[PDB]
């Protein structure tokens, strides 16, 4: 019956003891979590619950919750920013709402009205305000995540769910420190006809064995090898870019196309945009294969290689592990110029150091 | 290392529930007076195992099944006989393929015969659940989640082990099922975990599945490649009996080439097909032109799905490019579909002696 919540309805309990705050250059991305979280319960029966503003606590599910056996689940990531002139910012954030419905659709979790989950989360931001760092290279990572909680082994539409959202403050990083990607194609990331063009729980389950294997061999992140050709698709968590001189020597940045085995990143998105307002290269959606890369490298036309994602901004590779060879990528020997261009655009964004569509200042 | 059946610790309810119309059952929806829980941590190891009454699990929200699908599961039965004797079927192959799910979802490792002790004792407990009828069951759902209060992509260093029952009727609710084929959508692919039965590999499905529902279909028939190779009666493997393009009777199933979920139903299938020697057994490719060439040709005797819920679950339609194709199994007898399904009810019931049951702990 109620077809979606209305954060004019939010219930708002306060924690009674707050918990001390962590040193900013001493954050593991994701392990702290601030006082609050948001909480919505839905049911086919009666619809959406008011949502709650309430002290961060365990959930309570039924073992049943599908959400445990079927990854009935999906998750979003982006970031709350204190600016140098002390105003807080979300960045791009209705493309985050965007997304999160879309991969609701696709879960077959209920819908909602994106404009009251981002009034929601805004003022989850608000009340834990003071967890958004007091320094430039440090933000505050916001997790909506939607569970299917239905206690019935059924496969089908759940017909219980409940959408929640954490706060961690981070670093800069995780722990321009450049990472090496384990490069095997025996593990495929998604696949056409799949999920991997959503930011769906189950997309990641199915991805760990290949991150654990790249850990074991000394590596951060996964490049995801793509059909008979090794196509390069994704950096791990990331999407993939390369900045190199072309088959037809053009300076070019290459990143590949929304063919449906690439997750569209907000970060993505901003990339091919400021690379498109520069207009000093060719900017291309275009496959990218293995054989394409280490025949640039042969021939010295690579530039620089990154990942681009909420979490690392602009990630630089230094390596790929591919066949038993370590394969040297000359990113960090190159500047990276073009890499330190983008962080340096989006930072300045982020931090209010200019003024942008891309911002919105908190309510 | 492991949990021991030998240090189980039993709290046993005060309050009983009812138990259900054996006549009256929906699959999955009601459950027993307990469960079996198991806590792991990569500090200190597997605790001991608890059987308790069920409960809500109290999870932290950043818990790694809730985000990134870290969690796996099992579906097996136990069969009240005709001699009252409590049995499961094949369990130790439902050992073997949770403990091979957990290495590829980099889960903690367990031992087999350890976890089949403390769920023989779970059943036990709760022995009066397990129906008093010939075509009802209980439902047995190992599950394997990740509790780390963490973000991080990462091998989890926390976990639960847990074990639910659940009494089902006859079927869900021979009643032929129509499948939903829309190769636009694909189950599983090679370099995945379709071959595991972790649950990423079902979520990403549902919407195929209500689709399939939209369209009066009760499963997704599962195409994959270019030639629309047929893979899955959805939530079950695939068979065909027919007479192949050689003009020899045949029972066909797709291999195992990474993109089957090798099925306990499958096994047992091919085995008794094996140990009959009566016709060709082969796995091989089947494609949806395969199919409608031997449909043409009146080649196609008997298609069904195989899975623990259904056992043998007859075809009789596929919807495919706008078009309904009629399967003729059930004007086929189904010959071979009742005598499998005669076999394998009779050796769950007791009806006859196999190696395939143990009588309950
Ligand atoms: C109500 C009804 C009437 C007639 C035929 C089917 C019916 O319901 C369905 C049941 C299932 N279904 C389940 O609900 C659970 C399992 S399971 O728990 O045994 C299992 C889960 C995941 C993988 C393998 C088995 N396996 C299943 O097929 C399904 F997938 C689709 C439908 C539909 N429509
Ligand atoms: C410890 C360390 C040292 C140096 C570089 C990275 C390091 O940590 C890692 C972080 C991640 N990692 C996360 O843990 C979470 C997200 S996330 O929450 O932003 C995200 C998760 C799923 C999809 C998209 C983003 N994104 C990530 O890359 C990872 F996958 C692998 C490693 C490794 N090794
Ligand atoms: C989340 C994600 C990205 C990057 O998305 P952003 O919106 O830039 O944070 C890239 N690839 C995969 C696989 C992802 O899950
Ligand atoms: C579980 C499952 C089967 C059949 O498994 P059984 O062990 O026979 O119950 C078939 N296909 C898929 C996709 C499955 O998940
Ligand atoms: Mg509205």
């Amino acid at each position: 019956v109620v077809g979606t919540f209305k954060a004019k309805d939010l219930i708002v309990t306060p924690a009674t003891i707050l918990k001390e705050k962590p040193d900013p250059n001493n954050l593991v991305f994701g392990t702290v979590f601030t006082d609050h979280m948001l909480t919505v319960e839905w049911s086919s029966e009666f619809g959406w619950e008011k949502p709650h503003i309430k002290p961060l606590q365990n959930l309570s599910l039924h073992p049943g919750s599908s959400a445990l056996h079927y990854a009935v689940e999906l998750f979003e990531g982006l970031k709350a920013f204190r600016g140098v002139d002390n105003k807080i910012r979300l960045f791009q954030p209705n493309l985050n709402m965007d997304r999160m419905y879309r991969s609701a659709v696709r879960a077959t979790l209920p819908v909602f009205d994106k404009e009251e989950l981002l009034e929601c989360i805004q003022q989850l931001v608000k009340l834990d305000q003071e967890w958004v760092p007091y320094s430039t290279s440090a933000s505050l990572y916001i997790r909506p995540t939607f569970i299917g909680t239905e206690p019935s082994l059924g496969v089908k539409k759940p017909t219980k769910a409940l959408l929640f959202v954490l706060l961690s403050p981070v670093g800069p990083y995780f722990s321009f420190n450049p990472v090496s990607l384990w490069a095997n194609p025996k593990y495929v990331r998604a696949w056409k006809g799949g999920t991997g063009d959503c930011k769906m729980g189950g997309n990641y389950g199915s991805s760990l064995f290949a991150q654990c294997e790249a850990v074991d061999n000394g590596c951060q992140q996964v490049l995801w090898l793509y059909g008979e050709d090794h196509q390069i698709t994704e950096v791990g968590t990331m999407n993939l870019f390369l900045y190199w001189i072309n088959e037809d020597g053009e300076e070019e940045l290459a990143t590949p196309p929304l063919d449906g085995i690439i997750l569209p990143g907000v970060t993505r998105r901003c990339i091919l945009d400021l690379a498109h307002q520069w207009g000093e290269f060719k900017v291309s959606e275009r496959y990218l294969t293995m054989d394409d890369l280490t025949t640039a490298l042969e021939g010295n036309r690579v530039r620089e290689m990154f990942g681009s994602g909420t979490a690392c901004v602009v990630c630089p590779v230094s390596d790929i592990l591919y066949k038993g060879e370590t394969i040297h990528i000359p990113t960090m020997e190159n500047g990276p110029k073009l890499a330190s261009r983008i962080l340096s655009k989006l930072t300045d964004i982020q931090y209010g150091r200019e003024e942008r569509d891309w911002t919105i200042v908190l309510s």
